[PDB]
DNA sequence: GCTCTACTCATCA
DNA sequence: GTGATGACGTAGAG
């Protein structure tokens, strides 16, 4: 029986980390773990890692999981991406998480002027 | 035989005008009256009458006749629009000839700015 | 804590 | 006198 790579004890696996993400791991380690396992909106990627609208847009670049928009079903998609693939790609686009500081200092600066 | 609604004496209409753009009006006529009948690249639509990529790219709003990009054929298609329907728009959106020019010299301004 | 892009120019294509 | 868009960010519509 195949495990859960975060505990190595369940064989249940959560059904969006491992179909639409491709993540061998159980619901409850996914809870336990938000700093890797958390969903995000295309907005939070954007305000939390600095990624672009391209970036977000590649479908050769995360996989996404898409939802009815909340606000209205006749609004564009919610699309919501794995923490740790979109971290692993901002760590390596702004320098680890030293240089994504950096750029978070950067932009409250000029958030002043 | 229908006649070039210009000179209202040929026959023979303008390939591209008439095939492209639906105007009946033959090649000699084109060349005198360019105020009306000249073909403006994209970039010199920008540039005449501060049209954006939005309204020249409503393939419902605009005939257009596409070519191969002079610079190189691997480059975007280049794009040729007629003076008269790209005017005639233009002056609807910023208020006849008159607008037009409010927004050249309002442009001028900021330009000086920086 | 929703998404998309229009809102004047280098650069690349 | 070539075309397309991303680039200090973001309102507004959707
Ligand atoms: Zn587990
Ligand atoms: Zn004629």
């Amino acid at each position: 029986a195949p495990k859960c790579i975060e505990c190595h004890i369940n064989i249940e696996m959560d059904p969006v980390l491992h179909d639409v993400f491709k993540l061998q791991v159980c619901k409850q380690c996914s809870k336990e773990h938000p700093e890797k396992y958390a969903l995000l909106t295309k907005t939070e990627c954007k305000e939390d890692y600095f990624l672009t609208d391209p970036e977000l847009n590649d479908e050769d670049l995360f996989h996404r999981l898409e939802k009815p928009n909340p606000h209205s079903g006749t609004f564009a998609r919610m699309q919501l991406f794995v923490r740790c693939e979109v971290e692993a790609f901002a760590f390596k686009k702004w320098g680890g998480e030293e240089g994504l500081d950096e750029e978070w200092q950067r932009r409250e600066e000029g958030k002043a002027h």
